[PDB]
């Protein structure tokens, strides 16, 4: 059940990015820098980025 | 002079993530979700994420 790392909510799930490497998520509107849309391809959360 | 996308400042450059797709940047402390350190390998800014398929 995906939830936003920033605000901790799982609401508005059409706007939740799901990490490609783990179960974590983020609303595009909670992300900084700002994101205007859900991107295609792969998005990695900061925990996954910290492992690469 | 790289500037942060969030706060628009170019200070504390040791804390500035640099995009591998363009010349944009972001302080780790301005990033959300939390970024405690500059990662190794690659980081893409939101403008570049929007070009992916
Ligand atoms: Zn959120
Ligand atoms: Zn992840
Ligand atoms: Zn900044
Ligand atoms: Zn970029």
């Amino acid at each position: 059940k995906v939830t936003c790392l920033v605000c901790r909510k799982g609401d508005n799930d059409e706007f939740l990015l799901l990490c490609d490497g783990c179960d974590r998520g983020c609303h595009i509107y909670c992300h900084r820098p700002k994101m205007e849309a859900v991107p295609e391809g792969d998005w990695f959360c900061t925990v996954c980025l910290a492992q690469q």
